[PDB]
């Protein structure tokens, strides 16, 4: 059974520590779920499974999937739950989700990710006790999300041998860097962005505050800022807070159901899944994922690099991600035309969902056939999916 | 195509802060892994993915089950991920590995579950700053686990209301646990638990242990001192400490391929997956989700309840458990026969694969056809699996 | 032998997570440590021992006060120590150094208190090891400082006590509140606190910052707040002293060695008294410390010409006023904690610092400084000027 | 006026996390000011106040020593305050006490020291906020005990500074801890210690337990098992675990009077403070402390040092005890005949009264005239007390 996306909705990104800084993830997701539904007319007691890929999920309670999905109005009877593939956890779970229908255990599925970097605790195990001496009270986000389980370091750090591999200079990953902001810039001005995300009312006790724009987008943008930011990893490396992604909260989410169940409703599917694909790699450079997992996807699909019209590839640092453009050889002009997660964010359990969402909105806005979205994961891991229009 | 389960294995169940007190969970997958595949005769190569379990990950780093693989020998070029489905993550870990082979997208998975309940640390958001007064450091096994996130009790509490819609007096419940840990007494004592079972090496500085028993199996329980004990959640309920499963540490996993496969490589699988299912319930009453969950199951297995030849239903309450007994009407003598998780032990992310291969090896040892695994979920949700010899 | 101030300095009161959020009570007394010294003339080397008082040390370090005197240049010849009885040991610390001389073990000793409540951390007793549910990470500067350990309850509700006891309205509590904001925001637009306050630089990383003024002090507080400890009580932030960090000392000596220096002494140290009260009702400890002081000296309420009574709350220095009858308008003429802040352990000897510059400044001869302390007891001291 | 001390009492010296590993300081600090008054038959209505010596009290509330004054039943009308010097503390309160009384503010102080080391809890400065990364929780017992605040090493570091000064060899610090270890192994199998000793009743919830023996005295130190532990500080060094003082909990107290109060009581008093001193030294070698400082408190009270017929110096380490031991000169057979701190153990804030109590109470025993008590102080300072018999 070929299985669409019938409808699509995200969150607008928000800035570490900034919007949803005392946001839980469920409630992001919550508003996701909601939205999917309104969008396709499909109503909350018709969803049979919740599948959110969500990271840091300490101190949320029990199965945060269960709670976005209660809250959304989706009824007890049906199942919801999480899964971690870090930052490819919002794309895998689409494909989860595709599965859950191919295989006819499920009719209807809403999946996506949610992340919320900004309520990640710190923790510590202290079960033990401490008999004598200081211990650290651990970031979850650093260790859980963004730290090599192997090698000890930062993601920024693979990001630096990825860049003394493809050898990417300082200047080259600061242009690509820029150029991202100006595209992201460039589509928040022109509305590109206001189909795929649903406003998210921040509850507040002095007053309600509405989000509906992605706050990490910098409004000029220039280079030679750029240049002036010291390394954030490598004291004498490459990588720095300009040309590498952030920090951020937000959720996405997609509804999913088989081509004829669409047609019974009179929905018009905003693409088919074709294929999907997931690819490990050194753990030493991460952001190569893509090159592989995208290779195999397109290769499931029985579709050429040349095929695609249109192409989001997330943009984790720049150095992995002009690594991707150059082994993979495909148009860089067909790839994040609306900007990358350098300007707009990188909330890790929800990003691969978040580029489903542009890419699916941008084929919808500009016509296009065949349609590819990728990410790198941590931990030497790629996974991607590839979607045509109907 | 048909996927078969060729091989299984488990780790002993190990007491709170007991053997396994120190040991992080993927240590302990990575022992399973590596058992599933020398009890099968395939290489660490030939592994697509590695899909397990995990409901308390923090503090462990990035993605745990990539951890297990990269320990156990898989290459860098297969993938893994986990999954939180709370305490059936063990046994829908092996129907979503299952979903990859069926679906075309993998060939030979390792799936299952793993928990280590004591290295779950003490979490408190500290990013916005505590200016003034004292703050709560949260035990994530509590929250994130063992608190019913939209009641705000324990899962114990639960059970209590199960106990009064089924009108489960204390003397049932106690007669319950009591025959729970006489039957795993005695199956430990014939050995019945051997074959599932892969030693841990506990890598010690001095000297290595090696945990090769369920060490929170007791040795002649009686009935009095479980009649003396105090109710651990309502102070005038009916669940106590005695009656109810504990807080443990463990691993399970299994490995899937299909069943041309297995018979192109001279495999003698434990195992045919015929169905699978999943379905919620109320919260207030989750106890009660191995009820539509195992119907479901056995209507998508074209099976009666009368054609179970053996059953493995979690106890995970002695209240809940003699609920699902009541409600499903199959014989009592063919569930669980060497006894449950009152007295075998409960570790949450692992105990639907710990269950799934006790069902499996007792299955090749007397001879039976069909047999089914079940467990509760918190949130109100249930999980079921149809097993059928070959 | 006569004991006599030589000389005194205090730092600006800084207020919570303020200027002197991230410095230590160490470095601000160091500070004044250097500043007595200074304006006595008098070098480091001759300095016998540091007594400063300090109830909030968790995580500074082995005894502060010998971080504090090593940091201002006294030698290590010299000891230092610290000691604790919360609001009263910045006053008490100046009654132990008199006493160090009085009995012959010192000749030159620096005695005054500092506190730093901004950096006062939160902790938990960790080390049998937390099996199973959540711990409480306890706040130092609240369970330590501001916490009665008999009754459990804040140091606000003891002001209600007192209040409910002498029948104090709302609005009496509030017109002294305003009183002491207006002598307080008067005074400081005089100047009349530029030479007790020593200059404190905070070492910044993008720049260096001089604090040299009192940043509790509120411009145009006009006579709405809710009760912050009852919720149907009558103590409020505005009539209640706020949290606040600072350091302030004096230099001792007897009263022929700072004649043969030719040192003009700040006032002399005729007597001091401590007494304990009804933990239930504290705040009313000046009452009987101050006139066990007044007893010891020989002098009668009238003969005082300038008081300091420290203002912890506006019920227990109401009641304070009125028990001991002095006149009100010698009483915290430049005004109190409640506009000036209240660092606990170095209140004690920031009033000191007030009372011996406005004595020297209007010429007053017999003065008097008392404060209450947590737990039902009270300090006092009596100064007589040269 | 001379002040006499009326009477003296201390607790069981408790190991780490021993005997009194759950006890505030304040409950051993009541104990103790209840058995001075008994002792000397002074009611607690007639207290004037009390000065205790504590250099951890970090959340034990407002005051530790107005809530052991309180709880021992000294009324409110009294004052208390508790003071810091470090490993001094303990005998300098008693000093302080004797001046309350010398200068005529005073009639009756109990002075003393008390220490709960266990209960030393961990803190760590969380009003800024951790926007990002991992901070450490500071152990309070060694950042503000046993750390010096201006070269950042431990007390064991000082102690290699004054072993090298000395040229002390590993054997002779060892010789010297086993002679202390066998000096108190006999004198608690004497009942030497029973006199100054009162009993504490740790109030337990499965039943009382009474404390009236120090569990640090080790029954059949060897050279032979002291040579076989390893370094505890430097990696090349020679202090180890054996031959330093450890950590312990513990009270101890005297009850100050004049003397001519204890003859209209008809109170024959331990013995009559007769001077007193304390002097500073280099923090680097503050092991050297009691050098200057005893020799003061001599020449104050007019005495050589061969007319002392006892003497206590704490033993902080063997290397610091037998370069004090080497400078002045007197005759070791005189010097801690019961044991030392070695042994016995070494509460800070108590340890000056500890001693003290110990020189009391053998004064007594064998009728010696003349003693003195000193301690090394920590940042570079040392106590020492001249006493008395009458
Ligand atoms: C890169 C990173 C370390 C930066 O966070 P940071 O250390 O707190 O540094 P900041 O974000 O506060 O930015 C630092 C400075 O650069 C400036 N700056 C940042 N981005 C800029 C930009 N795009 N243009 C111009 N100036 C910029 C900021 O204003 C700030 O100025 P300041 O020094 O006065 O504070 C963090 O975002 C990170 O870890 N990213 C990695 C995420 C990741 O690994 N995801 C998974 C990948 S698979
Ligand atoms: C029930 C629970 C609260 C017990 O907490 P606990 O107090 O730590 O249990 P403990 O065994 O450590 O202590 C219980 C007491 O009863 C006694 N006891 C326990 N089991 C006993 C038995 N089977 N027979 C006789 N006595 C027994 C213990 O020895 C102890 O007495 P003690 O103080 O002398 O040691 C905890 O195990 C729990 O939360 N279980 C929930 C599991 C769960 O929710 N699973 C998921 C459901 S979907
Ligand atoms: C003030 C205190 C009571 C806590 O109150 P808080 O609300 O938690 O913190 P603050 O009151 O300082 O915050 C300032 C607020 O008070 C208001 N406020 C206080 N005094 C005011 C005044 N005199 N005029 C106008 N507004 C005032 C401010 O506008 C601000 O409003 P906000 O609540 O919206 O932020 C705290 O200072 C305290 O605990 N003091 C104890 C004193 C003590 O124990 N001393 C020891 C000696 S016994
Ligand atoms: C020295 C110090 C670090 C101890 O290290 P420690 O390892 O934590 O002490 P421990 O008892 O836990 O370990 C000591 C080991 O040696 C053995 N040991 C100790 N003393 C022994 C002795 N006297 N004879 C024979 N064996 C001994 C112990 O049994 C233990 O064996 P283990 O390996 O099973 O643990 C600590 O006691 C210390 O810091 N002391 C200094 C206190 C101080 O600074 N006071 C201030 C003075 S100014
Ligand atoms: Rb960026
Ligand atoms: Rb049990
Ligand atoms: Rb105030
Ligand atoms: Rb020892």
């Amino acid at each position: 059974p070929s299985i669409v996306i019938a409808s699509a909705a995200r969150t607008a990104v928000g800035s570490f520590n900034g919007a949803f800084a005392n946001t839980p993830a469920h409630e992001l997701g919550a508003t996701v779920i909601s939205a999917v539904l309104e969008r396709a007319g499909v109503a909350a007691g018709e969803v049979n499974e919740v599948i959110l890929g969500q990271v840091l999920p300490a101190g949320e309670g029990q199965n945060p999937a269960r709670q976005a999905a209660m809250k959304a109005g989706v009824p007890q009877e049906a199942t919801a739950w999480g899964m971690n593939q870090l930052c490819g956890s919002g794309l895998r779970a689409v494909a989860l989700g595709m599965q859950q229908i191919a295989t006819g255990d499920a009719s209807i599925i809403v999946a996506g990710g949610m992340e919320s970097m900004s309520m990640a605790p710190h923790c510590a195990h202290l079960r033990g006790g401490v008999k004598m001496g200081d211990f650290k009270m651990i970031d979850t986000m650093i260790k859980d999300g963004l730290t090599d389980a192997f090698y000890g370091y930062h993601m920024g750090t693979t990001a630096e041998n990825v860049a003394k591999q493809w050898q990417l200079s300082r200047d080259e990953q600061d242009a690509f860097a820029v150029a991202s902001y100006n595209k992201a810039e460039a589509a928040q001005k022109d509305g590109r962005f206001k189909d795929e995300i649903v406003p998210f009312i921040v509850k507040g006790r002095k007053g309600d505050i509405t989000v509906d724009a992605d706050e990490e987008i910098r409004h000029g943008a220039t280079l030679d800022s750029m240049a002036k930011l010291r390394p954030a990893f490598d004291k004498e490396g490459t990588v720095t807070a300009g040309n590498a992604s952030g920090l951020n909260d937000g959720a996405a989410a997609a509804l999913l159901m088989s081509e004829a169940e669409a047609s019974r409703r009179g929905i018009q599917p905003l693409g088919r899944i074709v294929s999907w694909a997931t690819v490990g790699v050194d753990p030493k450079v991460m952001g190569t994922g893509p090159i592989p997992a995208s290779r195999k996807a397109l290769e499931r699909a029985g579709w050429k690099i040349g095929d695609l019209d249109l192409v989001e590839a997330n943009e984790a640092f720049a150095a992995q991600a002009c690594a991707v453009n150059k082994d993979l050889g495909w148009d860089p002009s067909i790839v994040n035309v609306n900007g990358g997660a350098i300007a707009i964010g990188h909330p890790i359990g929800a990003s691969g969902a978040r580029i489903l969402n542009t890419l699916l909105f941008e084929m919808k806005r500009r016509g296009a056939r065949k349609g590819l979205a990728t990410l790198c994961i941590g931990g030497g891991m790629g996974v991607a999916m590839c979607i045509e229009s109907l």
